């Protein structure tokens, strides 16, 4: 009610995140089962938008003396050491209610959560060659942006307010309309401020706030907020790679050109999901 507050309350309910389950038992098999390869236990994590956000909190946390830098999932890795990650991992809160569910969103959790990994795979598929340090730096800004609806899910679930939200968003078809509605702010700015609180990076923290307008970007962040938003329009869970979607990613990429900022159209075409390849040419 008072600018500022939901906010906090927000924040309350994030303390504690689990991770999802199958980060639980992939991890728990590879490391069964193995000794330890860090790229094994990277490629588990970087799909897991959850943990991306406590891990990358934790390592920059003052405890570690690196507060504000670490942006990365081979940088978490190489600073908390994979003793400390299984053990975050396995961990069990059991009085804690954390729900899962983006159900409030009208999505299918488990849908949601394998097109998630598809996005993590997009990236490092379209960038590991062209732009290492960027596909290292964007697979966890495009999980921290999915982390925003599974919070606002879990708020809405924690106050029963889920079925209005979703009644409401079915109606109207806007989700930071729904959002500014329910809660008096959107995903991503509650992002901005949940990220910037935590000791984030301010790069990776502006791409995701600028993802929007990534043209109004300062000039440092701009080449990540761009590849961002491209991959968002291909990724999001409601109309990702629609006809509409798929054209903007294409227009984006060539926007960005006009600043000098260097995007091969020819690699993101061949690199395109298939849904949006075969929505190029169809009619919005």
């Amino acid at each position: 009610h008072m600018i500022g507050d939901m906010n906090e309350l927000l924040l309350k309910s994030v303390e504690v995140l689990p991770p999802l389950p199958d980060t639980v038992s992939k991890l728990r098999k590879y490391v069964s089962e193995a000794n330890i390869e860090t790229m094994k236990v990277a490629e588990i994590i970087s799909s897991d938008p959850l943990m991306t956000a406590k891990l990358l909190q934790l390592a920059n946390s003052p405890y570690y003396g690196f507060t504000r830098e670490i942006t990365t999932i081979n940088q978490v890795i190489t600073l908390l050491g994979v003793g400390n990650i299984i053990n975050i991992v396995m961990a069990d809160s059991i009085r804690d209610n954390f729900k899962i569910d983006v159900s409030p969103y009208g999505l299918n959790t488990q849908n949601f959560l394998k097109t998630c990994n598809e996005e993590a795979t997009f990236i490092a598929n379209w960038l590991n060659d062209e732009d290492k340090k960027l596909s290292h730096l964007l697979v966890p800004c495009a999980m921290l942006l999915r982390l925003g609806i599974v919070i606002f899910s879990n708020f809405l679930i924690q106050n029963h307010k889920d079925k209005d939200f979703l009644a409401f968003l079915n109606k109207n078809e806007n989700l930071a309309l729904a959002e500014n509605e329910f809660l008096g702010v959107d995903h991503i700015s509650f992002l901005g401020f949940l990220l910037h609180r935590w000791n984030f990076d301010d790069v990776l923290i502006e791409s995701i706030c600028f993802v929007r307008t990534p043209h109004a970007a300062r000039e440092k962040v701009k080449k990540s907020a761009y590849a961002l938003a491209i991959t968002d329009h291909l990724f999001a869970p409601h109309d990702g790679s629609s006809p509409f979607n798929a054209k903007a990613a294409v227009a984006l990429l060539k926007e960005a050109k006009t600043q000098g900022i260097n995007f091969d159209l020819n690699n993101l075409l061949s690199k395109l999901p298939n849904k949006a390849k075969e929505n190029l040419n169809k009619e919005d």
